[PDB]
């Protein structure tokens, strides 16, 4: 159940259509996010700044706002569709776009979660070491950056597919919405 070499036959050329027609909207908020989630990496003395107070978590709060609102802001109208497929292709995307989107939220709203969490405890002690806590968020906050990662990139595969839209055959298909569980 994969569009390998079945897709090229109807028409492959829905994929490049889709990938224009997709306006950016979302991708572009979660875009500049994942940056600036990204950026936090440096663990540095600047993150020392940021995450001794709610400025990380302040922003990572935002991004998964924006991200959150230009995502269901788009789903709605897509839910009108559900892709050119509707038969093999989208059912398999279907039960994995369900996973990506719930990936992608889940990993970002472990990150504002998690340097909030290490802070606490950090700012408890001060006076005592300071490497422990900086190689525990460094690894920690690593998985959280990885997997986030890889979730949002293949949240855009699936996304971009879902936008793509049917016609007819979507018009009486409210499965896609069902499994996006949103208005």
């Amino acid at each position: 159940k994969v569009e390998q070499a079945v897709e090229t036959e109807p028409e492959p050329e829905l994929r490049q259509q889709t990938e224009w027609q997709s306006g950016q909207r979302w991708e572009l908020a979660l875009g500049r996010f994942w940056d600036y989630l990204r950026w936090v990496q440096t663990l540095s003395e600047q993150v020392q700044e940021e995450l001794l107070s709610s400025q990380v978590t302040q922003e990572l709060r935002a991004l998964m706002d924006e991200t959150m609102k230009e995502l269901k802001a788009y789903k709605s109208e897509l839910e009108e569709q559900l892709t050119p497929v509707a038969e093999e292709t989208r059912a398999r995307l279907s039960k994995e776009l369900q996973a990506a989107q719930a990936r992608l939220g889940a990993d970002m709203e472990d990150v504002c979660g998690r340097l909030v969490q290490y802070r606490g405890e950090v700012q408890a002690m001060l006076g005592q070491s300071t490497e422990e806590l900086r190689v525990r968020l460094a690894s920690h906050l690593r998985k959280l950056r990885k997997r986030l990662l890889r979730d949002a990139d293949d949240l855009q595969k699936r996304l971009a597919v879902y936008q793509a839209g049917a016609r007819e055959g979507a018009e009486r298909g409210l499965s896609a919405i069902r499994e996006r569980l949103g208005p």
